[PDB]
């Protein structure tokens, strides 16, 4: 909806959102030039302005961590630690599948595996706020129209809370959510 690099609004915290909509430029020239990277004081971000780029500035910004650069957002789900970037300090990330006892918290990454709307690069979005029956979730290289007056998240999904597990509903029907991630041992 809007073009390339467009504020599209802010997250939490005051994070930026981009739009990331590259149709109208050369995609290997998007791939390989620099011009696409992302950085703060140095320390890289990401790509321009894709899924993964946003989740690390999220928490580089916010905790003053990030996660170790991957090729595709569903590896994600296989990291183990987060790094402090102000001394280099490791901390363990755990890892939560859809439908886990362990209730998501505001501020975690959500994870999606390959497949449906999210083809073969998965997806990652931040949890900003939890609800009774639903969680808002701030996001790149989702939707890339600016987002209304005050809203800072991209979209709400369903929370089911059942025989004490929690199961999370994506806005796709054919996609897959691989689980949620917090910062503990
Ligand atoms: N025409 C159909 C378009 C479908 C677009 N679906 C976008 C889903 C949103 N998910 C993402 O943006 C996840 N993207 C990715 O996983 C991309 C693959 S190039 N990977 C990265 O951005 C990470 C680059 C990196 N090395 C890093 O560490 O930051």
């Amino acid at each position: 909806d809007a073009p390339f690099g467009t504020l599209l609004g802010y997250a939490p915290g005051g994070v930026a959102i981009y739009s990331s909509d590259y149709s109208s430029l050369d995609p290997q020239e998007y791939e390989d030039d620099a011009v696409f990277r992302s950085y703060i004081d140095d320390e890289y971000m990401g790509h321009k302005w894709q899924a993964v780029e946003f989740a690390r500035r999220f928490l580089f910004l916010n905790y003053g961590v990030v996660f170790t650069d991957v090729g595709m957002a569903w590896e994600i789900f296989s990291l183990r630690f987060l790094r402090e970037v102000v001394n280099d300090n490791i901390l363990p990330l755990q890892a939560f599948p859809n439908g886990s006892p362990r209730a998501p918290v505001a501020g975690a990454l959500l994870i999606w595996d390959k497949g449906g709307e999210f083809k073969d690069t998965g997806h990652v979005a931040i949890i900003t706020q939890l609800h009774g029956n639903k969680v808002r979730i701030a996001e790149q290289n989702v939707i890339h129209s600016p987002l209304p007056q005050g809203q800072q998240w991209t979209r709400e999904l369903e929370m089911v809370v059942e025989n004490g597990c929690y199961t999370l509903k994506d806005t796709f029907d054919d996609t897959t959510i691989l689980g949620w991630m917090i910062q503990t041992e």
